[PDB]
C-alpha cells in the first residue's frame, strides 16, 4: 500500500538532544544567572570602587585610612576584635566567590552527562532510530507486496539495564543537592539584616597594641551588601522555583505522555514499552519522544493512526 | 539469518573519546578551579586595590607610606627584619603564582597524552573497532549462506606490550603526584594562622639606618590571606576528593565490567581478554568500552545474548 509514504532514508541524524530540553532550560537558568549575577555584581562593585569603607579620624593620612579600611576587611575572618553576628559578616565578604561556586557545580552535572553519557546517548538514539525507520520501510513493503524485531529486542535489553539512568538521575540528584544547597545559603544570607553589614572594627595587634594615635574602634560599613542581598533574593526565587522543576526531572518515568511508540502498533511487523521501575528503557522513551522529530517514520505513522477512521 | 541486522558501514568514527571521561572529569576540575580561583582571587584583589597595608605615621606623606607597603611587600623575601613564622608569609605573597603552578602542573600529562598517545588510541581504536565491523559482518553472512581473526591477533598482540600504558598510568601518576603536593601544599597555606597575616616590617636598610624620622616598626598587613586562605580550603577539598578518584584511574585492569568483548562470543567467528597485570591490552578494554557506542556491531551482539530466550 505504499502510494506516498515512501522514505529514502537521506538525511541522517544532524541535530540531536543529547539532553532533554528541560535539563538544558534549567541548566542555562541554574548555571546562567549566578554568572549573570556575578558579572552584575563586579560591574558595579567596581563602579563604586571599593567594597569596604571604614569612618577614620581626620588626623589620619590617606594611607592610615587605606589601611584600616584594608586591615579591617582582612579582620572580617578573624572573629576576634569585630565585636554580635561574626558569621554573616565574612558572607558578606565571600558572596561573589560563593555565588561562583555552586555556579560552577551546577555545571559538573551537565559537564558529566555530555562526557560520559550523552556519546551514549547519541548512538542509542541513531540505532534505535535507524531502525525504527528500517522496521517502517520493511513494513509498507511487505503491505506493497500484498516476530520481536530488532528495535523491540533492542528496547527490552535496555528496560533490565540501569547504568545510564544512574548516570541521568545522579546528574539531576546533584543539580537538586546543589540548588537545595544554593537555597539554604542564599535564604540564609537574605536573612542576614541590612544593619549587619557595618561592624566595629578595632587595630589592635603588633605593635598598634599600645599605640595612643589609632582609635581602639573604627566603623566599617560593606557597602556591597546591599547588592548582593538583592542578588541573593534573585537567586534564591529561581532557585526555589527551579528546584521543583528539577524534582521533577527525577520521576523519569512519570514525565511520559506515553505517545512515543504508542504509534508504532499500526505496523503488522511489531508492545507496553513505556516505563517500569526507573530502567533504562524510560529514560530513552524521554530522549525518543523529546528527539522524535527527526524520525521520520514517526511522521508517516501519526497519519496513520488518523487515518483509520 | 540475516533478516534485520545488516550493517552497511556508512557512518566512519568522527568523534572518538581519546581520553577516558573520568581523565577529562578530573582534569577539567583539577586544572578548572585552580584557574578559576585564581580568577576570583585577581577580580577581587584588585577590586579592593592593594594586597598589603602597612600603618605609617601621620607623619609621612602619600609617597613615603607607600614606599613602606611597597618596601614591606618586598620585605617579605627577606628573612631578616620581618620579626617568629617567616614561611607562612611568602606564601601569602605567592600563594596566586603556586595555585597556577600546579595548574599547568596537572594540564601537562593531558597535554602530553594529546601529544604521544592520544593519536596512537585513535589509530588503534579505529583499527579494532572496524575490523569488530567486519568480523561481525562476515560472521552473519556466513549464517546467511547456511580461526583467531584479525581482532583476536591484533588484541594479543597489545597484551604482550606495555609502552602505551605506561604512558597512561604516568600521566595518571604524575597527575596525582601534582595533586598530593597541591594537596600539602593547600593544606599547609590553610594551616597558617589568619592572624599571622600581619607582620611588624621595618625600613632599616642603606641610608635609612640611623635615620630618626622613619619609625624602627611598621605594622604592615597583607590583606589578600583572608581570600586566599577561602580558595586553599576550596581547593583542598576537591582535591583531596580528586585525589581518591585519580588514584582509582591508576588501576587500569580493576576499573572494568567485563561486558565489553563478553558480548562477541554469540559470533561463531570469534576469549578471556579481559585484562592481565597491567598491559596495554587492559588499557585498550577501558578505551573499547568508553569508546563502545560508535561500534555499530556492539549493539546488534547485545540482542543476541538478549534474544537466546
Ligand atoms: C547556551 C546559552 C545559554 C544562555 C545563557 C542563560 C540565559 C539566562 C540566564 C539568567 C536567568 O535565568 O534569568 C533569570 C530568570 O529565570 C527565570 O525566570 C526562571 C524561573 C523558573 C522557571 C520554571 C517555571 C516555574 C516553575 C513552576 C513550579 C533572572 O530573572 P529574575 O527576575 O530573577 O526572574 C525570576 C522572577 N519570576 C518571573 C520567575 C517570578
Ligand atoms: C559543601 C559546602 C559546605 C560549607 C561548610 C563550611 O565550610 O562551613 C564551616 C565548617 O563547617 C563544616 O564544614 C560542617 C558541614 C559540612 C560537612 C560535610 C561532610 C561530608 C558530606 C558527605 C556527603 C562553618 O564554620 P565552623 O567550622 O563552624 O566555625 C567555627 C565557629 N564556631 C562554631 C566555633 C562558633
Ligand atoms: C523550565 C520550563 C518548563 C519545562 O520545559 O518543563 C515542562 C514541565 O515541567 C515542570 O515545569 C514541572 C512543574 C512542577 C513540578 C513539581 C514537582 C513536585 C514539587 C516538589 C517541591 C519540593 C522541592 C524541594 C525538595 C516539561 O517537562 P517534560 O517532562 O520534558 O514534558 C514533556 C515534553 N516532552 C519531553 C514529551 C516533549
Ligand atoms: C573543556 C571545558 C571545561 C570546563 C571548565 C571546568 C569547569 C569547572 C571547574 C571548577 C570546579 O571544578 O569546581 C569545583 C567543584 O568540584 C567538585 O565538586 C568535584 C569534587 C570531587 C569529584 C568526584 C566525586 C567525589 C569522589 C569520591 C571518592 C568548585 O566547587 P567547590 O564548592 O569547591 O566543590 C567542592 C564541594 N563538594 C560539593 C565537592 C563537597
Ligand atoms: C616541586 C616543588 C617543591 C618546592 C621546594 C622549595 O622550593 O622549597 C624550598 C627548598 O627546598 C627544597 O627544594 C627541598 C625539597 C624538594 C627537592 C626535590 C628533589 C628532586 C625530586 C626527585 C623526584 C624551602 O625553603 P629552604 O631552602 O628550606 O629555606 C631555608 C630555610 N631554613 C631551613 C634555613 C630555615
Ligand atoms: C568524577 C566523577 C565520577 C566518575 O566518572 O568516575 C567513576 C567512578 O570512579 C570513582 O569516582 C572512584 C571512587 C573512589 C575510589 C577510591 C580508591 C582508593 C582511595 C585511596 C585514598 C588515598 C589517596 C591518597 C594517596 C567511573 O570510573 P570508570 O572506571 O571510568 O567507570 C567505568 C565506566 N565505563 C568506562 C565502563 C563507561
Ligand atoms: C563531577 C560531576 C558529577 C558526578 C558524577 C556521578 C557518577 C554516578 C554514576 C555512577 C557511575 O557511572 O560510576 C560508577 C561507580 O560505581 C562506575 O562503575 P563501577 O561499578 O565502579 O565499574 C566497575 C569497577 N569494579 C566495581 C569492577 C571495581
Amino acid at each position: 500500500s505504499d502510494f506516498l509514504l515512501k522514505e529514502p532514508t537521506e538525511p541522517k541524524f544532524k541535530g540531536l538532544r543529547l539532553e532533554l530540553a528541560v535539563d538544558k532550560m534549567v541548566t542555562c537558568i541554574a548555571v546562567g544567572l549566578p554568572l549573570l549575577l556575578i558579572s552584575l555584581a563586579f560591574a558595579q562593585e567596581i563602579s563604586i570602587g571599593t567594597q569596604i569603607s571604614c569612618f577614620s579620624p581626620s588626623s589620619f593620612s590617606w594611607r592610615q585610612a587605606a589601611f584600616v579600611d584594608s586591615y579591617c576587611w582582612a579582620a572580617v575572618q578573624q572573629k576576634n576584635s569585630l565585636q554580635s553576628g561574626n558569621l554573616p559578616l565574612w558572607l558578606h565578604k565571600f558572596f561573589p566567590y560563593i555565588l561562583l561556586l555552586f555556579a560552577i557545580l551546577l555545571y559538573l552535572p551537565p559537564l558529566f552527562w555530555r562526557f560520559a553519557a550523552a556519546p551514549h546517548i547519541c548512538s542509542d538514539l541513531k540505532f534505535i532510530m535507524e531502525e525504527l525507520d528500517k522496521v517502517y520501510n520493511r513494513a509498507i513493503k511487505a503491505a506493497k507486496s500484498a516476530k520481536y524485531p530488532i528495535v523491540e529486542q533492542y528496547l527490552k535489553t535496555k528496560k533490565n539495564s540501569n547504568n545510564l539512568i544512574i548516570k541521568y538521575i545522579s546528574c539531576r540528584l546533584l543539580t537538586l543537592i546543589i540548588i537545595l544547597l544554593a537555597c539554604i545559603y542564599l535564604g540564609y544570607y537574605f536573612s542576614l539584616s541590612s544593619l549587619s553589614d557595618e561592624f566595629v572594627c578595632s587595630i589592635k595587634s603588633g605593635i598598634l597594641r599600645n599605640d595612643s594615635t589609632v582609635p581602639d574602634q573604627f566603623q566599617c560599613k560593606l557597602i556591597a551588601v546591599g547588592i548582593f542581598q538583592l542578588l541573593s533574593v534573585i537567586n534564591l526565587v529561581v532557585y526555589v522555583l527551579l528546584a521543583p522543576v528539577v524534582v521533577y526531572t527525577l520521576f523519569v518515568p512519570f514525565r511520559q505522555k506515553t505517545d512515543v511508540l504508542k504509534v508504532y502498533e499500526i505496523l503488522p511487523t511489531f508492545l507496553h514499552f513505556k516505563s517500569e521501575g526507573y530502567n533504562d528503557l524510560s529514560l530513552y522513551n524521554l530522549f525518543l519522544e523529546e528527539n522524535i522529530s527527526e524520525v521520520k517514520s514517526y511522521k508517516c505513522l501519526k497519519v496513520l493512526e488518523n487515518i483509520k477512521s
